[PDB]
């Protein structure tokens, strides 16, 4: 039973050295067919009722993740190689604008969004839970729209805009999520308690980026002729501030992760010289393909899982399937009106944003697997005794969460391709 | 509780570099010291009834691993580097003095200490359960050995013997364990079901190992141009034939992942040229590292469990202790008594085999992780419903290969120095 595991990460990894071979130079980028791969496979096992001997007990356990895990397996070598290999030059004048895109945006998104639906979905949903699920759908990490971004060699002050972009989204999003959370359990906030919940779990999450980054630039300087140990330990650092942001000190994991890569892409040239800052990057690049490979077909798993394992239930009649698709444009509706509200403070701040580098920011809203996670943690908190969530209430999260995943980077990722290489 | 193992894994590889920052170049090695640490960290969780509120649960959890899943996620990790780094120079000439040594060898061994134990301990053992513990304790994996070997710069023809020795000694070990196994069960076994069982179970899964390396050599040939996708093939061709052989055709997989490392070290330059064959090595050897510091500090907590989880039960009368030593003493004697037997046919194949060199083959029977996954085998079957074996028999067994693993990497690893630097 455990082996089944193991078997499944092998096959996983091989779908993807299969699916990099082929698919690459094409039309077609990587992460749409991961992503497609990982929806046939959960669509073999769970909806052929003949099953598979061996590689569907491996797959089922992966489905059965648990989303915290899910989230900290993965996550803390996803954001790292991000904030890593990005370059001080770009970053110290897009700031501006990602934290003004990234902060406020979420909050506009959330707040459109999350109303948006309460008002035109009959499923009798309330103002919080239907906030909850604009915090969860206002994530983003376009992968394959930064891929694009650097194989046809475009400005880098719109690539750097646009990672940043998806990493403090990332980071917010769970934010707002996990306040809305405990406003659904039923505890109750004033202005003050959510002014100081808000200003701590953002902050003094950041506070322990840097700290945990001169710690270890001490220890990197400390450390004399040697290679090996020095990249395993920013691997453990990294691996470290999660669980010590998350679980530790009650803060965001994902804006710690995130100010100790920058960190380290500030100062990486005192810590390594010569080919041990060349090794650092390789090393680091595989941890993140492979990372890249497992997260998408593992998502593809669990969508398909979440069609399929109630499906008597729901995904069966027509008229969900209608809403997931008004919920869909609702997502670049607000997308659109994120980017037309913030559109004069991004003029004048860093750089000035022209129309098109505009019209691309509209582009490129791609959900993640970080907003999966989310939706994962309702469900299973429905599944056992909540108040107000009910079981059939994290049954429609998982799969419009799941949905909106599918058809934004089988669209809004495919299509990009046409917007930049023809139109402009 | 599921990110709490995702602290213990952070935490144990920052000791790893910190043990290897200190205790470098010095008189004692790496992997005595990560054994040691382990041992602290599992007595102060679980000798310490005040416990530790968060470490502690990720302890538990990891001590709490089930053998075939240890066993897994880490050998293919381990046995293909080693498989892999070595060179076709000396494997060529030495491989007949490996195979000599390490089939008849494990068979004498086995033979040997299981009636010995059988014979001098009063715990009304039988002759298939001390066969058993025979075959348990008759795996090596000396790799502070082989570390001071090239540290020391020695003649490779040693260090050549003394890694496939240890590689082809874990295989056949667990072939014999999984015999005997069969053979406590139940299982009735004549002699052409024996020289059936044994024949299948080597020589089978040794062909399953060039089938996958010729494909996947192949396959890394179409690809062109690339460097990131060519290592994580070969990964995850080696993570996926451990499975394919442990699991899907009921073979050894550990000559599997042998065969499949060594074939790569014969035919590295054609698959990879110029700067990727040298990243693939790096990359290997970080794989390797983390894999050897996670193996031992985790080997080292499992003990520590295995003494005081029934401390009450066992493991305070002294009279047990002093068997512990007498079983150590009996360990080297059967050492001494293998290349005894067989030192004539070690000088005249390969190259000689002077007497100081078998004075070194003598020392470094240190034991290693493979052998604490089949003493938790027994134990976990010992626990269930179980013929001839009962609960205290697999309690013992916990201790004894463990006590064995200690002291054998404490005082055998460690005054290996001595030898080599002043008496030769
Ligand atoms: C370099 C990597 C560093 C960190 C790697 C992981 C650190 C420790 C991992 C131990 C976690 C497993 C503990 C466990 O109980 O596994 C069960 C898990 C969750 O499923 P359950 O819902 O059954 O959870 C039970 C608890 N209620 O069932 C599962 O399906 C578990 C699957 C995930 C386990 C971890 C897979 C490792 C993947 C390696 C690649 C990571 C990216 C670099
Ligand atoms: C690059 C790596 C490739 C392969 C990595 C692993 C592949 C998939 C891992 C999933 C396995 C976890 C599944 C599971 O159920 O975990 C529980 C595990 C075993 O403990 P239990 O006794 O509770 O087993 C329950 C079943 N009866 O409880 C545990 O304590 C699990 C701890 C081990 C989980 C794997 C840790 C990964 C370590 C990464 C480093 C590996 C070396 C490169």
């Amino acid at each position: 039973e455990p082996d089944d595991a193991v078997l499944f990460v092998g096959v996983s990894l091989v779908l993807g050295i299969a699916s990099r071979h082929l698919l690459r130079g094409t039309r077609v980028p990587y992460t749409v067919a991961l992503l497609v791969l990982g929806v046939a496979l959960g669509s073999l096992e769970f909806g052929t009722k003949h099953g598979m001997g061996k590689l569907g007990a491996g797959i089922r356990i992966w489905a059965n993740i648990n989303p915290d895990l899910l989230l900290a397996v993965f996550l803390p070598a996803l954001l790292f190689e991000s904030s890593f290999s990005m370059e001080i030059h770009q970053i110290k004048k897009c700031m501006a604008q990602m934290v003004l895109l990234a902060g406020p945006g979420v909050l506009i998104s959330t707040f459109f969004l999350g109303s948006a639906l309460k008002l035109t979905f009959p499923y009798n949903w309330n103002w919080k839970t239907s906030l909850l699920l604009g915090g969860l759908l206002s994530a983003t990490d376009p992968v394959a729209v930064v891929a694009l971004l650097k194989e046809l060699g475009a400005s880098k002050k719109l690539s750097t805009i646009i990672e940043g972009e998806s990493l403090m989204n990332d980071g917010t999003a769970i934010v707002v999520y996990q306040l809305f959370y405990r406003m659904v359990l039923g505890r109750t906030f004033d202005a003050g308690s959510i002014i100081k919940f808000l200003s701590e779990v953002s902050l003094g999450a950041v506070a322990l980026g840097l700290a945990f980054g001169i710690a270890s630039v001490l220890w990197l300087g400390f450390i004399f002729n040697d290679t090996i140990i020095e990249i395993a330990l920013t691997l453990a650092v990294s691996y470290i501030a999660f669980f010590t942001a998350q679980d530790a000190l009650e803060v965001s994991g994902v804006l710690t992760v995130m100010t100790l890569g920058m960190f380290y892409a500030a100062f990486a040239k005192t810590a390594f010289k010569g080919d041990s800052q060349q090794s650092l990057h390789h090393f680091w690049e595989m941890v993140a393909y492979i990372a890249n490979t497992l997260i998408f077909i593992l998502s593809g798993v669990v969508i398909a899982d979440g069609v399929l394992e109630n499906n008597v239930h729901f995904e069966r009649h027509g008229a969900s399937w209608g809403f997931l698709l008004l919920l869909y444009v609702f997502v670049q509706i607000s997308r659109i009106l994120v980017v037309v509200i913030l559109y004069p403070l991004l003029r004048h701040f860093g750089y000035g944003l022209d129309l098109k580098e505009a019209t691309i920011l509209v582009w490129a809203g791609l959900r993640g697997a970080v907003a999966l996670s989310l939706s994962l943690s309702v469900k299973r908190a429905s599944d056992a005794v909540q108040t107000h969530l009910k079981p059939v209430d994290g049954t429609m999260f998982v799969f419009f969460t799941g949905g909106i995943v599918f058809l934004t980077l089988i669209f809004n990722g495919s299509t990009t391709q046409f917007l930049l290489h023809l139109l402009g």
